[PDB]
């Protein structure tokens, strides 16, 4: 069952993208993917598969995916519309608009500030998913519960994806507005924007064309239940739009858009805060990764229960890009879609860094268990290789729910000292860092942003 | 041409088939789901799509909202309370309740469960507001509910009562320990194993849904806002299929697990009293007679553009389903019940006969009818009356706009004080007017609801 071509804007144009994306959900198996590309006055939408493999309907341009992680960027966006109005400023700690708020550490309960959520710096266990029901009270109870969230390193220390951050950056904006975070975020950023097909319940959803998630496991595709994530993770996570409505996002970025945030403001969070990942750097939540002398692209990841999405923009250049599949397998369509944009519209060369192995001796240093809160990573030498083994722990997206279908081994290739990258789909693209501690020895694997500890 | 999707047994339904074709292009619903149960014998027909933006093929599996249906659900899980000795329906509200207050004083310390379950409390029952998603909507709504007037005492104009239902589910709440929706399924959906009966937006949303349709100027188009308001659930929130209501069917004539007793089944299916136009009312259950010892048990369902009906003969292990996605299904839930009927257990349906009235009579009903929720206008035209709805607004929330006007219908007199509309989509609808001791109109009841005479 081959996958359909639904909705083309330009044929001629987008003809290499649509045979590379109609390529790759053959390979992976991903059900449908929406496209949708900027570049100046032009906007590029296209659509492939189906919503649901249960229930299919054709992926358009103005299908409702669940963008995930992109929400991060909306719950940053809204927390610099209020530092502009002089209501909060990056520097102030957390306990100023929240005094009850604490973790495990109480010397980091007391210093860590704004700033600190929006750049993942704050050092605590980052992915925490509980319910605490779906009344406003959800993500009040989600912040009081991280009075038990231990500390994996100091703050300001070793870069770590922080989901739990952000339950604070949220109710932060619960507490100064006085509203909940949903209504919130649509008074400051939905709205003013023309955000129309912006939603965080499946009560607004329904009526619509939406897509739902799928998992793969070994004999193919399933839809992902349950759809919806915690009514806390809002802010983490839980924002449903599409394409259409990401172009309207992606003006606003660009400065070609309306003034909820001035020029100055907005520049402040694509500028570099400090390093991040994988040779990326970390602005005011956005992602910043240098491609070609000026040209750097900016955006985020995401990624729910089986949608897999991503967002990114070149500032001065008017160009934009997204990408949303529904499948745990959609990052590799991510991935290069997003590069033949670039390589398209703007020219540039991207830098591919150079893939070599190692002597099996030295491979077998870097073999061995790597433990992390969500899933467990598994290196062992096979061959002239490093396969990369992982295996989910389970606990997302409820703490009950099930193990996720674990991915196909992927073998890892060097690209620069201690940094590896995966060469086998569906992994194939993933880049990662072994961090080493001060006598040489390794003291972290970060990979997709996660920390696992070396447990041998 | 409607698409045929799920025919259980062809040949037996032939007829059916055929006959739901024609009407639903004929009324313009979009998607129908049919269920007849008959001994141990099933017969599902699936008909048309869940959608007019989004089709996709309705089985007996879709998912459909049962709307006001919930109400049976309601009081089933009262009358588990009432079998473990933790309720009584004779005991007042206010024993479970202690805040719990209406803006009568009297009547807040008088009313009891049955008057919840039997639709005898007088106040107003039409009343819908939203407090949130979580699992305080059900509490703050009950709380709100001390300044809702009484149109009747209690035990004296039956009329339908919504509200009622609020207590009603929220003593199952505070019984129990645990949020509504939870209670539900732990006394009577998980025990009769019922999974695709769910409550929320986000439980349904992977599964196969049917989403209402509003019939309007330029024809049907997809209902806005799908969603229902929590604190309603005890009223009609709840979601499921046909596959799932056999079961539910299957328990109330005895053919199920026994977590209620026989005789409480029995006890909910004998009449109480009388309902409106000619039905009967037990507990949560309307009892329409038809032929004989036959008698029609049931309840029906509407939300926002779905209209739903369930009907069980006890003693014949009978029941239909029809379930429209469309405000136009109506005719269709009649039609099918009334065929299902009479082709299964061979009886005659009460086809009321109609008589005229001269117009110097008729015009002494004509005039003004305010209602709550739609306002009533009844004219003069020719030798008939018309009726004239005009809905004012507020379903499924306070502030949605006003639906699209039903077509005027002639009204029929088949006895004194009593019509029934003649023509399309209100056909089947019976009303009565209620006259004071001085002889004057006091109420015209239709739909289940009382209107004042205009002043």
């Amino acid at each position: 069952g081959m996958v359909t071509v639904n909705e083309v804007s330009d044929e001629a144009r987008l003809r290499a993208l649509v045979d590379r994306v109609t390529g790759l959900m053959t390979e992976l198996g991903v059900p449908g993917v929406a496209v949708g590309i900027l570049h100046g006055d032009r906007e590029y939408t296209a659509g492939f598969g189906v919503t649901s493999l249960e229930n299919p309907l054709p992926v358009t341009a103005g299908t409702l995916f669940q963008v995930g992680s992109i929400t991060k960027t909306f719950t940053g966006t809204a927390l610099m519309r209020l530092v502009e109005a002089g209501r909060i400023r990056l520097e102030d700690p957390v306990r100023k608009y929240l005094p009850d708020f604490r973790v495990k550490d109480a010397s980091v309960s007391a210093a860590v500030t704004v700033r600190h959520l929006l750049t993942h710096t704050g050092g605590w266990v980052g992915d925490y998913f509980e319910d605490f029901g779906l009344g406003d009270d959800a993500l009040a109870r989600m912040v009081a519960a991280m009075a038990d969230l231990p500390q994996i390193t100091p703050p300001d220390t070793v870069w770590a994806y922080n989901n739990a951050g952000f339950y604070v950056a949220g109710r932060i904006v619960e507490v100064v507005t006085g509203k909940p975070y949903e209504s919130a975020l649509r008074e400051l950023v939905l709205d003013p924007l023309d955000l129309e097909h912006a939603y965080f319940f499946a009560h607004d959803v329904i009526s619509y064309r939406f897509a739902v998630g799928h998992l793969t496991g070994e004999a193919g595709p399933f839809v992902a239940r349950p759809w919806a994530l915690p009514r806390c993770a809002n802010p983490v996570g839980g924002l449903i739009t599409s394409v259409r409505e990401l172009f309207k996002y992606a003006r606003f970025h660009l400065g070609s858009g309306p003034n909820i945030l001035s020029a100055e403001a907005r520049r402040l969070m694509q500028t570099p805060a400090g390093a991040a990942d994988a040779g990326r750097l970390m602005g005011i939540t956005w992602f910043i990764q240098p491609v070609d002398g000026d040209i750097r692209l900016v955006g985020h990841g995401g990624g729910t229960n089986g949608q897999i999405t991503l967002f990114n923009f070149v500032p001065g250049r008017n160009f934009a890009v997204c990408v949303l599949t529904n499948s745990d397998r959609g990052g590799a369509i991510n991935a290069e879609v997003t590069r033949w944009a670039v390589e398209s519209f703007l020219g540039a060369a991207w830098p591919e860094p150079e893939i070599y192995s190692l002597p099996p001796e030295r491979l077998a240093t870097w073999a061995g268990r790597y433990e992390g809160v969500l899933s467990d990573i598994e290196l062992v030498l096979e061959g002239d290789w490093l396969v990369l083994k992982q295996t989910p722990k389970g606990g997302f997206p409820r703490k009950d729910s099930p193990p996720r279908p674990a991915p196909p081994p992927s073998r890892l290739g060097f690209y620069a000292p201690d940094r590896v990258v995966a060469l086998d789909l569906p992994l194939k693209g993933s880049r990662g860092e072994f961090l080493r501690g001060p006598d040489g020895s390794i003291a972290w694997f970060r990979f997709g942003g996660r920390l696992f500890r070396p447990g041998q």
